């Protein structure tokens, strides 16, 4: 039964693996081993030429990326080795020093011990290894509302904010076995942050803006084979309207666009003076800028789709189906000047691949 | 077999229309001469309060049209009396003075007499009634590269046009029972242009753009209650967007964002300046800034997205199932500025709806 779906699974990843890797006559050998090691132990563990394929196929079959044409170069490091608090936590400073890269980001992902019978052996809390803290109480809003649970979270289990807009949370994990996660301050020498400012405005450092150099989202599945790897940390570099077009304008994030508006000299008075978006050109123009201007790795839109187009090419070119997810791939600001929003997606999903799941608190 | 796709769609467009009307008692008695008009004849005839309703109903379930709250005050005209050339011809002159109306625009639909054994009566060749010529040959490119089809086919009939970049096509529909369409200039006194120039920037007229005050959709079908109006011109008044970030800069349309680049002072040479995004704000406020100078019915894409909110609620009010297409709701500048683009839509089919039809050229 659940021996049935894993081997399945197997079976299907194994000779797609093998076959892209040129080890197709390897192939038969390997399941039988694998068939007998599911009988035996109830699951399999993959080699590390299974997992480090695995993780660039999940990321390649990901729909809704439009960084994809970069897969091959994910750099895989596998620590299914780890069995305590102090392991997990050295691993993920570990990934932190390591894809920052002093700037020169490198897509990376760290893969921990699998779920073994549904049964997590390490479940991360963070949404990203490094993200800002939220609060809400009595009218007063500080720093990223999408934050506020966690950080809730967090003060509960006696960590405590000091209540700027940019709060570094804690690493908030637990460990099986363990009743409630611990939680570890992120050494401030690992952590890169860029101040925002604009190439030609010079009151725009008078809002104050910052924002962290390396997305690492911690909160996502792997799924290969059948082997379910619910910790998995992975990061790229950003794409300047991530950071410009929503985690700092979005009305439920930290809603600066009135206030940029008022730096760059234009009213916010008029729907039909496009104040809006101009600011958020700005916006988007000062993120790039200071990113560039700091030696930390980003992408701009108009570039990230430009190198979409070639793995959509490459795709075609290797005879692999390409899959996508058009609402998540056109860009938030000027999206009709990509290809990307004239042309059409099979949102179908292809396994491996980077899942959702519950988080465990709220 | 035909007889009965039309009783069915008659039976639930009369029940749901004198429902909406409150004519709820009068539906069994209007089904029985229907019922009765369609053994005898093969169909059946609306009556001036079914069709007009009907229109409008068409518009309501439009789902990708962002301008529905609207929807109930959209001005019939019934012109399904027409027999002749020279009747359509100025019917359709008729709509474009009584739609423009000095500039203060009139959501109009005329209706024309609908297809009797899916034989057409009228077959309209225009794209919309008002719109510009292109032209291609040998490297050399004008006007709007989306009329080159018809364009040609309007030449083909010993139409010329003068080869400037904005040459209105003339009229071009067919009769029942004639080989060839028959076309008519439109006389300019009908057509109001706008000149795009910008609220600050004095060299944006240097780039002498224009365009057409009234966007007449001209070959859609409308369906209502199984009858088959494929001959139903309509016209809304324009988002602005749909004029600044697609007809003016789209790639494959006029393709004026290095152009407009250059006249507002900045670089067209890096992706990270955000150049093209840039220019598109400043293209789009120019074209705002210029209908609302001229007096021309526009709304920008803010505002249509809070009045399409609103519509949403009175949806919700009515009891009425919301149906949309996120795709094309979403405004192609600043789409995450809007409501629409954080909320997700069923993009199901309702009837009665406004429908694609094959093109007869091409
Ligand atoms: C190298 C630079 C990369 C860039 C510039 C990039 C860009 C992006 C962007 C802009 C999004 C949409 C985010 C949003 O709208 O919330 C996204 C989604 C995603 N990316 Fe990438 N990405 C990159 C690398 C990676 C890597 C290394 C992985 C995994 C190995 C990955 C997996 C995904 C996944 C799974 C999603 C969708 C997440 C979801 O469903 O919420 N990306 N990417
Ligand atoms: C009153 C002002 C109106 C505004 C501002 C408006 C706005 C728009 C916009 C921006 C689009 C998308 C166009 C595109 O991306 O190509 C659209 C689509 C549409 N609108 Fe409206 N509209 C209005 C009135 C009307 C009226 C009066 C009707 C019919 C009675 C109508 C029927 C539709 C339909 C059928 C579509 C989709 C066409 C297709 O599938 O290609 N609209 N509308
Ligand atoms: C838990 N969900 C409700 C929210 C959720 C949202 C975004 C998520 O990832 C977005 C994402 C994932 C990978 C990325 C890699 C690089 C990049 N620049 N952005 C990236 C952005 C994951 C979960
Ligand atoms: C597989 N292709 C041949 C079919 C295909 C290509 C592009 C498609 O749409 C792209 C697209 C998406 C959104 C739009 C919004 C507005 C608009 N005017 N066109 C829009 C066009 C749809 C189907
Ligand atoms: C024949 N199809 C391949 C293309 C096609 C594209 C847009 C069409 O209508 C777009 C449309 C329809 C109604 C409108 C009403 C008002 C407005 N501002 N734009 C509007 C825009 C109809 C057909
Ligand atoms: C019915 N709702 C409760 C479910 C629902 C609401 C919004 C949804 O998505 C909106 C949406 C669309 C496109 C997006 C692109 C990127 C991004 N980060 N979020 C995006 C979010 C999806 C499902
Ligand atoms: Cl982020
Ligand atoms: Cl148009």
């Amino acid at each position: 039964e659940e021996k049935e779906i894993l081997w399945n699974e197997a079976k299907a990843f194994i000779a797609a693996c093998y076959q892209e890797l040129g080890k197709a006559a390897e192939v038969k050998d390997r399941l039988a081993d694998i068939k007998s090691e599911i009988d035996l132990t109830g699951s399999y563990v993959h080699t590390k030429e299974e997992l480090e394929h695995g993780a660039k196929m999940a990321w390649r079959n990901s729909n809704r990326c439009i960084g994809r044409l970069f897969w091959n170069s994910l750099n895989v490091i596998d620590r299914r080795d780890v069995r305590t608090k102090e392991e997990v936590r050295d691993a993920l400073f570990h990934h932190i020093e390591t894809a920052t890269n002093n700037g020169k980001i490198r897509p990376t992902i760290t893969i921990f011990p699998p779920e073994e019978k549904g049964e997590k052996q390490v479940e991360i809390w963070n949404h990203q290894l490094i993200r800002y803290a939220g609060y809400e109480s009595d009218g007063e809003r500080i720093g990223d509302p999408a934050s506020c649970s966690l950080t809730a979270a967090c003060e509960e289990l006696g960590w405590r904010g000091e209540r700027t807009d940019f709060d570094l949370l804690p690493l908030i994990f637990r460990m099986k076995g363990d009743e409630q996660p611990v939680w570890y301050e992120l050494p401030r020498s690992l952590v890169i942050e860029v101040p925002i400012t604009h190439p030609d405005i010079e009151a725009f450092s008078d809002l104050e803006l910052k924002w962290y150099g390396v997305p690492i989202i911690s909160d996502m599945k792997l799924e290969v084979g059948g082997i379910h790897y619910n910790a998995a940390p992975f990061n790229g570099w950003y794409m300047g309207t991530e950071i410009g077009a929503r985690n700092l304008a979005d009305e439920k994030r930290y809603d600066k666009l009135k206030k940029v508006a008022s730096v760059i000299g234009i009213a916010a008075d008029y729907n039909t003076d496009l104040w809006k978006d101009q600011a958020l050109v700005e916006l988007n123009k000062a993120v790039l800028h200071s990113y560039k201007k700091q030696g930390v790795s980003i992408v701009d839109h108009h570039t990230a789709a430009s190198q979409f187009k070639r793995f959509e090419e490459q795709a075609e070119e290797a005879g692999r189906k390409l899959t996508g997810d058009w609402t998540w791939l056109i860009p938030p600001i000027s999206p009709a000047a990509t290809h990307i929003f004239h042309r059409s997606y099979d949102n179908s999903i292809v396994k491996p691949n980077y899942f959702y799941q519950d988080k465990p608190y709220e």
